[PDB]
């Protein structure tokens, strides 16, 4: 229940990452960290478990950058199915809050 | 994924109800119908399935209704720490939403 909870919110700020561009772990862990004043420092570990299970999932895809660096680099993308699920996700979630509001409010007629 | 969503968004809705007063199934169900504009129309089995799971976790709690009806009716309570978890539920949430803001500032920076 507290590790669940963090479970979607990690998922939903790394997929917001990927939204701003494709990216590879430490460009990741680092624009986490920054954007969220320190607070979120996230582990390789973490980010690899998360990341192998939504490309499994074909939410996010991938592949091989530049070597001209003499060395192996591992870029990430959202998917085409991974914007949709992130539009999808607002469009329901923001009903939702309608739907909220809607009980709030029929309390103010009963 | 597609039933994951839901089960989340109909927990959320349902503890909603229950922000606005104590209530029983057919009144969480007229309720959530009217709210909803019709489109969700909930099932007594699925109320109960998610309602069994919340009790057994402390988030509601159950209790017997006035019975000068003649006949037993079960009312549903939003315990302690289902008022906690639902206010750490926004500040969480709200949270992400300023680091997410935060990603597509750090855009227009770099």
């Amino acid at each position: 229940i507290p590790k669940e909870r963090l479970r979607a919110q990690t998922n939903c700020i790394l997929l917001n990452v990927l939204k701003q561009g494709d990216n590879y772990v430490y460009g990741i862990i680092k624009q986490v960290k920054e954007a969220s004043n320190g607070e979120m420092e996230l582990n390789e570990a973490t980010l690899y478990t998360i990341f192998d299970r939504l490309e499994q999932d074909g939410i996010i895809s991938s592949y091989w950058g530049d070597e001209s660096q003499g060395g192996r680099r591992k870029y990430y993308r959202l998917t085409e199915i991974g914007h949709e699920n992130m539009r999808l996700d607002i469009e329901s979630w923001s009903r939702v809050d309608k739907i909220i509001e809607n009980l709030e409010a029929n309390k103010k007629s009963e």
